[PDB]
């Protein structure tokens, strides 16, 4: 979307070109400008678990993917997955730009297509980690499908972003009261890039 480009816009113009901490900083900038940290979290988590094969659900200008990619070890794997084409378009150039491309596979497409094609077409054994950050809706069936589908071990961490607000009760519900999962919540902050909102005034005409 127009606040994605100008995302990625801002980076080009201000980010030292390959430099991924350069281009989360500028990120949080634009953001700023315009209870823990939210890329503190996720740092702290693949710092935590060390995953070799890390599958990224939804990306809107590559912001995720870069401070993903970042952390991974060498030869270690992110594959992300978008349904929308253009903010895949935009997160290919950041993800360029940031310097990780060689940690990234890119795929554009629906999930629930994709995602039981991870072992035959993306060489994918078992997952190490999965960060959940796309449609709500998608984030209950998806992970009833990535287990499903046996890309779920013993230790895969899921990690889903903006379980509050919008909100995914549905998935809070099953993980949390499901024996096959061990939860943490983690209490953040919204910032700039992930929503917007505004008000609307509805003047009354009459019956007509
Ligand atoms: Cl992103
Ligand atoms: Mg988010
Ligand atoms: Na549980």
């Amino acid at each position: 979307d127009t606040k994605e480009q100008r995302i990625l816009n801002h980076v080009l113009q201000h980010a030292e070109p390959g430099n991924a901490q350069s281009v989360l900083e500028a990120i949080d900038t634009y953001c700023e400008q315009k209870g823990d940290k939210k890329g503190k979290i996720v740092d702290a988590v693949i710092q935590e678990h060390q995953p070799s094969v890390l599958l990224e659900l939804g990306a809107y200008c590559g912001y995720s993917a870069v401070r993903m990619a970042r952390l991974l070890s060498p030869g270690a794997r992110l594959i992300t997955i978008e349904i929308n084409p253009d903010c895949a378009a935009i997160t290919q150039r950041m993800v360029d730009f940031a310097g990780v491309k060689d940690k990234v596979t890119l795929v554009v497409g629906a999930s629930q297509d994709i995602i039981p094609q991870l072992k035959k077409k993306y060489d994918v054994d078992t997952l190490d980690m999965v960060f959940l950050d796309h449609w709500k809706d998608r984030y209950l069936p998806d992970t009833l499908l990535l287990e499903e589908c046996g890309l779920l071990r013993k230790g895969t961490v899921l990690l889903a972003d903006n379980v509050i607000c919008p909100g995914a009760p549905d998935f809070l519900a099953h993980v949390r009261g499901s024996s096959c999962f061990e939860c943490t919540h983690y209490q953040s902050f919204l910032e700039y890039r992930e929503v917007v909102d505004g008000l609307e005034k509805a003047i009354y005409k009459g019956p007509g």
